[PDB]
């Protein structure tokens, strides 16, 4: 698809058997999801933006379906105010910014 | 251009006659720039990011060039970790997300 930016580029994702709404975010290096359970090993991480840092759990090799496209990569889980799909997964679905 | 996302989508901007580096950020409603001098009166705004809220100064109708594309619009000035070009100006330069 071609997604205009008049409003927030929100899409439905499937992660860990759950449906969530998430923001397609070219300004995010990594994908950050609100608190949920994911299988496998994890390690703690601090990530920072406007307003400072939050502590998250880093899960690797997680499969996500993003607007119908499957991708695998790292997902950070923690107290983010919005679910964010970052570049680490946007690349896998072939997303580009065009102007 | 067509910008892939394997690296951060950084561009050069020109604001107040000076060149700066900024991130093309589809996850940002607003454009937020590090502390600098801008003309005219400003208005208060509170914006919420991943780590909480910060106060910024809102300047309207500011002339700004983004990767060579001319825009005129609202610029927020404050303690952002990086200069971010948000959807208010990404729409002015005709940017879409594509996959
Ligand atoms: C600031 C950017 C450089 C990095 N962020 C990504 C942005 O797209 C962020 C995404 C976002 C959106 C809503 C609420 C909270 C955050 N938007 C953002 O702050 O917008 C502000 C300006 O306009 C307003 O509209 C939206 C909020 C206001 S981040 O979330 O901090 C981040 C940092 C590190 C990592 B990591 O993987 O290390 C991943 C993500
Ligand atoms: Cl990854
Ligand atoms: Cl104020």
């Amino acid at each position: 698809p071609q997604i205009t930016l008049w409003k927030r580029p929100l899409v439905t994702i499937k992660i860990g058997g759950q449906l969530k709404e998430a923001l397609l975010d070219t300004g995010a290096d990594d994908t950050v999801i609100e608190e949920m359970s994911l299988p496998g090993r994890w390690k703690p991480k601090m990530i920072g933006g406007i307003g400072g840092f939050i502590k998250v759990r880093q899960y690797d090799q997680i499969i996500i379906e993003i607007a119908g496209h499957k991708a695998i990569g790292t997902v950070l889980v923690g107290p983010t105010p919005v679910n964010i799909i970052g570049r680490n997964l946007l690349t896998q679905i072939g997303a580009t910014l065009n102007f």
